[PDB]
């Protein structure tokens, strides 16, 4: 049956649907929009559950009331929900039209200890997320950063228990860094970064610097220092000593640093996911993390932008499959957030390969036998964008005999706005939804298309770092069709 080819579609809700004062501002307005989505066959919606709004007053001072009202409305509108545990700030990244800082009480501690923030070589502190350096430092009124995240998710589970039991929440997206993505804030617009700048390493806070120094000492090179020839945010790779041909990134010193830098993210994610598995154990939901799509400079040997973000990906070293393998022990979903771009849409001087990057990441995930989901990186309303998303959703097209050999677990569309609802735009979006559903009508029971969700099982045993890194072995991607067999153009 064709339903086996069905890929669910979710729509992101506006940022700030619940304001900084923890108030569900316009219920009636959202309702009408939500009903529009329901009639269009949309499967569900995605929302940020902002740490800065909920635990604002103080440690463990949670107020879940506004979010309970929101979930109630979504449920009433016949939609499922993807809940993001947003432990980051809204404001300094593209599209952030509202300002939502992390909890003030955490920022107060940051006033006396500036090193709890990601820091660049110049010493600029980025306050949008707590550095991985303090994940296990008990400096937040007795708790470590990971315990804060853990306590938050547990409180969410217990306070939204009725919604979880009724099957409203489809998956929990665990925020692991800037914009909720597992990465370093290497391209901060708030510090002047501009596409296609290579970005900057963010390992200069005292905790990470100390860890690095101890690490190189144990490696027999106590004199090694953090990169000091990597240039600045808006530089191009060839103008730096670190990324130029035969540069530092290829020396023993450089390879050690890059391995150390990227391993911190793998462990950061693995440790917090452990806490997430415990908090939602037994619940009928799946866990997911977000991986950013850094396509600029992907076409040059150095992959500079990926490297500064923490993805140690080179033409001869797969820096994404290790993440996918890590996720397998948690039975988690890899949500890749750059699914709509085509290489030709990028300026030539950016050496951008979003199409190839997508193929590499998705293939790596299917290779490791984990579920892969996606999302468009920038707002798009045109058919070419939707057609590219549909292609990536089912790389080899639909199968009339049974399930397609390759398919994504779901796609989340950014974002709900008045522009999307405009007659012509919404008309195209409806066709997009239809094609994602493989020409089938909206299907309320996920079991029908083999998406039944069972109780969350405890994570499998810890996988040693050396085993995760075996996944760095380059592999050929799965074959992609030149264009989808389910085009919106009709
Ligand atoms: O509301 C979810 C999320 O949206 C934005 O982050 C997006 C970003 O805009 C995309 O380009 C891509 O990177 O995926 C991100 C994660 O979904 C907000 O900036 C972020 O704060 C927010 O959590
Ligand atoms: O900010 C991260 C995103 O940067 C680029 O997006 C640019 C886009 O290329 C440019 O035309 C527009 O004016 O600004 C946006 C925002 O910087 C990348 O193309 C995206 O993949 C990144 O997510």
């Amino acid at each position: 049956n064709m339903l086996l080819n069905y890929v669910p579609v979710y729509v992101m809700l506006p940022l700030g649907v619940v304001n900084v004062d923890n108030v569900f501002e316009d219920p009636d307005g959202l309702k009408e929009q939500l009903l529009q989505l329901r009639a269009a066959g949309v499967d569900g919606v995605m929302v940020d559950v902002w740490w800065g709004i909920i635990e604002l007053k103080g440690p463990k001072q949670y107020d879940w009331r506004a979010y309970r009202s929101l979930l109630q409305l979504v449920q009433e509108c016949g939609l499922t929900l993807q809940a993001i545990m947003s432990f980051h700030q809204c404001g300094g990244n593209v599209g952030d039209i509202v300002n939502i800082p992390i909890p003030q009480w955490v920022l107060d501690i940051g006033e006396s200890n500036h090193d709890i923030f990601y820091t660049n070589r110049s010493g600029t502190r980025n306050k949008e997320y707590l550095t991985v350096g303090v994940d296990n430092e008990p400096i937040f009124h007795g708790r470590t950063a990971i315990e804060i995240y853990s306590d938050y998710m547990k409180s969410f589970r217990e306070n939204m228990s009725d919604f979880l039991e009724s099957g409203l929440i489809i998956d929990i997206e665990v925020g692991l860094g800037p914009a909720g993505e597992l990465r370093y804030p290497s391209y901060p617009q708030s510090q002047g970064w501009e596409f296609p700048g290579i970005g900057e390493f963010q390992c200069y806070d005292k905790y990470l610097k100390a860890d690095f120094k101890a690490a190189v000492a144990r490696a027999g090179h106590p004199e090694w220092e953090l990169p000091d020839d990597a240039g600045k945010y808006n530089d191009v790779p060839e103008s730096t000593g670190f990324f130029k041909s035969n540069g530092t990134y290829v020396t023993e010193k450089g390879k050690f640093f890059l391995t150390w830098y990227s391993n911190k993210l793998l462990n950061h994610g693995d440790q917090i996911l452990d806490e997430a598995n415990k908090a939602f154990l037994g619940c009928k939901v799946k866990l997911a993390i977000k991986v950013s799509g850094i396509h600029w400079w992907y076409k040059v040997e150095n992959h500079a932008a990926e490297l500064t973000a923490g993805y140690y990906n080179l033409n001869d070293r797969d820096g994404y499959r290790p993440i996918a393998r890590m996720l397998s022990r948690h039975h988690a979903i890899l949500n890749f957030t750059c699914l709509e771009m085509r290489d030709s849409e990028q300026p030539s001087d950016a050496k951008s390969g979003p199409q190839e990057l997508v193929q590499q990441v998705l293939s790596g995930g299917w290779r490791e036998d984990i579920r892969v989901a996606g999302q468009n990186a920038l707002p798009r309303y045109d058919a070419t964008a939707y057609n590219q998303i549909i292609l990536n959703a089912r790389p080899q097209g639909v199968n009339n005999n049974g399930p397609p050999k390759l398919s994504m677990f779901g796609v989340t569309y950014l974002r709900l706005s008045d522009d999307l609802l405009q007659k012509s735009n919404f008309n195209i979006f409806k066709k997009f939804v239809l094609k994602m559903h493989a020409d089938q009508d909206y299907c309320a029971n996920p079991q029908k298309y083999n998406h039944a969700i069972t109780p969350l099982k405890p994570s499998a045993p810890k996988i040693p770092i050396e085993v995760l890194l075996e996944a760095t072995k380059p592999t050929l991607p799965f074959p992609w069709l030149p264009e989808t067999d389910m085009k919106v153009d009709g």
